DNA sequence: AGGGTTTTT
């Protein structure tokens, strides 16, 4: 055992804390307390009974609305804005199956519609069922909900379906995504929403009584949400016989889903795309004649293959296949040469180049823009080159989607972002490197890594479709068909890679109290050891007790649309009057950073974040000052100038703001704040006290701690609480910085790519960890009295201070339990506030002189 | 000294 710095407090401070705690300790309507006890006392069958009675709206029908919409449909099918658009609808394949689909839905609770891009299932199926219900005189009974994995898709589909019915958004078709909705009319309607929206609505309507038809789309993507939803349908459907479910899938392991709901009927609907030619690396080198130079297990792979193709290819091209750099994207000039090849032959169209990540996108961009070969210099000013990356601004401009200047060919250098997330319509040629990046969590080492991996056959096939949009295209896969036969079918289902605390918590409100048994019923069951690891995190933050049952605090956390650790932080910031900065850190960790990382500008982006951090040594506070500065740029009509100069996405900033107001309104509605405004003065009287904000941040990210021991840019000898050597990620504001006031940091995410990095960190002080953490004891080890936290970091601390901080933790634990059970804003001149001031007092001792 | 991608009444 080593011993850290001294955290004993001056006697004058200790005795005012003693007086304050003693005033807290002379203290003597709860709707929330009844709801919480009611949830624990019900078994599942009485839970099912009660939800049925509380959600009964669709038990009511309006016959004059039934008959009036029945009439209006019949007449506007004689009209001529329809009767054009219905004969374009019937050119889509799905419409040929309308009647068989209507009948299969009537006879079966669950059906499955399998179709490729262009089949029209997503636009046409909901209309087929709705129009059928209106025609039969049943309009008011029908409420269709159709999920999508992505936000942009939900809106765009909804706007298109509304165009196909000659309606502005919001009468028969609507959408609903997080914090944005053009809601459809109540009945005889179709709504598109992100899968997560409907998961959040389950809390209020856990057996889906408020919809007559549920359609799940793109389930083949094996999103966490759709894998979760299908688990819950096996729980829900046996108590909802009148509910219809229509699963929808691409032709990607379609049979897994039909197997899963036990053999239910399955339609396969033809696609409409242009044919796209697949060439593998055999064919590319046979056509480009490129020449290379500047384990294996490659040749066990490549040589059996090279000889069932003896007579189909030249000798010299197959000698290139034996070089391990031939495949993938190890040689970027090879990729640059094939861009140059397509530019000369192979008539007009855009080139879409898939590379794994930021690093190789930068290389090929520099090669295409600062070419060193004569072939490239000819081509430099006849290409329009766009990098495409979630951290880059190109996606949020209109240029990459439009058609290039005359005489120039557009070339897009992109990550997997362009497979489904982003769609560009004039692409004719796909260069598929076959490599992307993926995050892999090892449960043994508790190390998450970001590694370069091969794509799956499902990826490769999606990328080939990206060329068949406007006209016949070509896909060049820079790997052999020997490499493809060693690719997996699909990527690892997202649920087996996910942290589970937040799912386990959400389930408790659906009265699914055993997560080991329930999660085992999913199409791919997560490892039970990951469930244990999720449950124990939840017991550590006291959302569950040691028998594993939900606690009043845990029920609050489960209703907040955010992972439970950062929920706890948001609630603490309500009780400790620092709401605005902490909701900002919370939103940024839940969603994204607002900073772009544009090519070539990495050194200038580093300086912008050091400037925005205001030397406060925290990536989290750094985000909040970004929001503060953003607000002032709108108050001054300098918004885009501000965003241009500092490489900020206004779109990410405005969303982060709507998340902060959504946390504020929720906390207000749960009776933890007096005002729903996250800028309210009463809610923010401590928002300028920096040592107090690092305490709240640590309360949320605990127990992810690290300790620094080195100097010199500077090099850092730092290790996390488990002993493993770490550094700050170079994107972090603490990367390379020297002269820290404290050697301790908390972090949200640790990750291995070249080294073991902390992606984000805030410098914390020992006394704040001790107050809000756990694993706290007082003792003596050498002849010195100590006070520890996590029984990992031990600090010199005299006994008079130790006895008070331990006493102070005890009262803070009793305060938190009661605020969770009997939520009320903490009154500004009451008993509870005296305890808060005691903690403020202790924490202020670490302020900068 | 480095950043695959979604998403939450
Ligand atoms: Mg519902």
């Amino acid at each position: 055992i080593r011993l850290g710095c001294n955290v004993s407090a001056p006697s004058g401070v200790l005795e005012r804390v003693k007086e304050l705690m003693e005033d807290y300790s002379r203290a003597p309507d709860a709707k929330f307390q009844q709801q919480f006890r009611h949830l624990l006392s019900v078994n599942f069958e009485e839970f099912v009974a009660e939800t049925k009675e509380r959600n009964a709206d669709l038990d009511w029908v309006n016959p004059k609305l039934d008959e009036r919409l029945q009439l209006e449909l019949g007449q506007r099918q004689l009209e001529e804005n329809a009767k054009k658009r219905l004969e374009a609808r019937k050119k889509l394949p799905t419409m040929k199956y309308a009647d068989d689909i209507i009948q299969a839905v009537r006879e079966n609770q669950v059906i499955l519609i399998v179709g490729s891009t262009g089949c029209g299932k997503t636009t046409q199926v909901p209309q087929i069922l709705l129009d059928d219900a209106i025609s039969r005189g049943c309009a008011s009974s029908c409420r269709i909900i159709c999920t999508q994995p992505r936000r942009i898709s939900a809106i765009a589909i909804a706007e298109w379906v509304s165009y196909e019915r000659c309606e502005s958004l919001g009468n028969s078709v609507g959408y609903q995504i997080r914090l944005e909705s053009r809601k459809a009319r109540e009945r005889a309607s179709i709504t598109y929403c992100t899968t997560g929206v409907l998961l959040q609505q389950l809390q209020s309507d856990p057996l889906m009584h408020n919809l007559s038809v549920l359609i799940l789309d793109e389930i083949h993507e094996r999103s966490v949400e759709t894998d979760l939803l299908m688990g819950l349908l096996k729980v829900i459907l046996p108590h909802r016989p009148d509910l219809k479910v229509i699963l929808m899938s691409a032709t990607v392991r379609e049979q897994d889903f039909c197997d899963y709901f036990n053999n239910c009927p399955m339609f396969r609907i033809e696609g409409v795309m242009f044919p796209v030619k697949m060439l593998y690396l055999e064919d590319v080198l046979s056509k480009t004649n490129y020449e290379f130079q500047k384990r294996m297990k490659h040749e066990a792979m490549i040589e059996p293959y090279l000889r069932r193709i003896r007579n189909s290819y030249d000798s010299r091209v197959l000698d290139k296949l034996r070089l391990p750099e031939s495949e993938g994207c190890e040689d970027i000039d090879f990729i640059a040469d094939l861009v140059y090849y397509i530019c000369e032959n192979e008539p007009e169209g855009a080139i879409l180049v898939f590379l794994p990540g930021y690093d190789k996108i930068s290389q090929l961009y520099n090669i295409l823009d600062k070419p060193k070969t004569s072939k490239g210099q000819r081509w430099r000013d006849h290409m329009a080159v766009f990098p495409l990356h979630s951290l880059m601004q190109s996606g949020e401009q209109q240029a990459v989607f439009r058609r290039p200047p005359a005489g120039q060919r557009k070339v897009i250098i992109s990550t997997i972002i362009a497979e489904t997330s982003v769609t560009i319509d004039d692409v004719v040629y796909v260069i598929n490197s076959g490599r992307t990046k993926a995050t892999n969590y090892d449960i043994e080492t508790n190390i998450q890594s970001l590694d370069e991996v091969w794509v799956t056959k499902a990826n490769t096939q999606q990328r080939r479709g990206r060329a068949g949009r406007v006209r016949p295209g070509i896909c060049y896969n820079l790997f052999s068909r020997a490499r493809e036969d060693r690719m997996d079918d699909i990527p690892t289902p997202e649920i087996l890679r996910s942290k589970l605390e937040s799912i386990i918590l959400s389930l408790k409100l659906l009265h699914i109290d055993d997560p080991y048994r329930f999660l085992q019923t999913l199409i791919n069951a997560p490892n039970p050891e990951a469930i244990k690891m999720g449950v124990e995190l939840l017991k550590r933050i006291e959302a569950l007790d040691q028998t594993g049952t939900l606690t009043p605090l845990g029920m609050h956390l489960a209703k907040l649309p955010i992972d439970p650790q950062m929920g706890k932080m948001i609630l603490m910031s309500a009780l400790f009057c620092c709401l605005d900065p902490i909701t900002s850190a919370a939103a940024a960790l839940s969603f994204k950073s607002p900073f772009y990382s544009p090519l070539g500008k990495e050194s200038r982006v580093d300086e912008i974040k050091r400037r925005m951090a205001r030397n406060m040594r925290s990536d989290h506070l750094m985000v909040h000052n970004t929001i503060i500065a953003y607000r002032d740029s709108r108050y001054s009509h300098a918004e885009r100038d501000f965003c241009y100069k500092n490489f900020l996405s206004s779109m990410t900033l405005q969303q982060l703001e709507r998340m902060k107001n959504q946390f504020s309104e929720l906390l207000y509605n749960y009776k933890f704040l007096a005002s729903s405004n996250c800028k309210d003065a009463a809610s923010n009287k401590n928002s300028e006290k920096i040592p107090l904000l690092r305490a709240i941040i640590g309360a949320g990210l605990y127990p992810n701690m690290a300790h620094l021991r080195k100097s010199r840019r500077a090099i850092h000898t730092m290790a996390t609480d488990d002993g493993r050597r770490v550094n700050f990620h170079p994107s972090s504001v603490n990367s390379g910085e020297s002269g820290f006031d404290s050697a301790y940091f908390v972090y949200f995410q640790r990750q291995k790519s070249t080294d073991l990095f902390l992606l984000d960190s805030t410098m914390v002080f020992p006394m704040a960890l001790i107050i809000f953490g756990d694993g706290v004891e007082a003792g003596v080890t050498q002849n010195t009295p100590y006070l520890c936290v996590a029984k990992t970091y031990y600090f010199k601390c005299n006994r008079e201070t130790a006895d008070v901080v331990i006493q102070l933790r005890s009262n803070l634990e009793k305060l938190l339990l009661k605020k969770a059970l009997y939520p009320a804003p903490i009154e500004e001149n009451g008993y509870e506030k005296q305890l808060i001031k005691a903690i403020e007092l202790l924490l202020s001792l670490d302020e900068r002189l």
